[PDB]
């Protein structure tokens, strides 16, 4: 290709005003504030933001 | 191709204010606060904000 | 292709003022928030926002 | 006052895409892109976005 | 007061992609571009973008 | 006061991608670019982006 983009994140601004953030977890998973994530797989199982509490 | 774009998030603004934000988990999944994401994947099973409780 | 777009998001601005915001799970699957996200997947299943109790 | 606003400007998102943007002036005035301003003014004259060719 | 803002701007987010920009002036005024820009006066004129031309 | 702000810029998020960017100038007054600027003026006049072409 001449020009490609794939999987990409450009161009973002943001704001998080928070007064007051709590997260309390007990015997799970959590997932929690991603942004701006970018990821390209070949020949693979990707997950960007994948919780899973027992197996 | 040319100019080729596939799995891109660009020019993206936001602006979040909270005051008071609170996440409690007891044996679970907790997914939360997911943006500007972007992925690519060739031969896999992909998942951006997957949740799962047991398995 | 010349000028292709696949699974894109771009040109968005969001703004989400909350006083309060509470999350509360008990052994199940919680999504929340997702936004400005953006996948392609070749062989494979995926799934952007996805919940499941269990197994 | 206990909570006072006066002249503000707050929880704003703005995104602006332009692939051309051209401003030819001779001889005037010209007044652009003005974006989240605020003003208090006592005892005066406040203008905010005020073009004026001659005098 | 107690909780008082005059002439503030918070919490704002600006995404601006422009692949060309061109100003050209002869012989006057010109104001761009302001962004997120506050202002108090006591006892005066104040002005936020004020082109003009001669006098 | 207790808490006060006055002429007050905060929690502000900018991008700016320009490929090019051109200002030409004969003889006049040009002002561009002018981002998250704050003032306090007392018994003053007090402009923020102000062009003039000739006096």
């Amino acid at each position: 290709g001449s020009k490609t983009k794939e999987g990409v994140v450009h161009g973002v601004a943001t704001v998080a005003e928070k007064t007051k953030e709590q997260v309390t977890n007990v015997g799970g998973a959590v997932v929690t504030g991603v942004t701006a994530v970018a990821q390209k797989t070949v020949e693979g199982a990707g997950s960007i933001a994948a919780a899973t509490g027992f197996v």
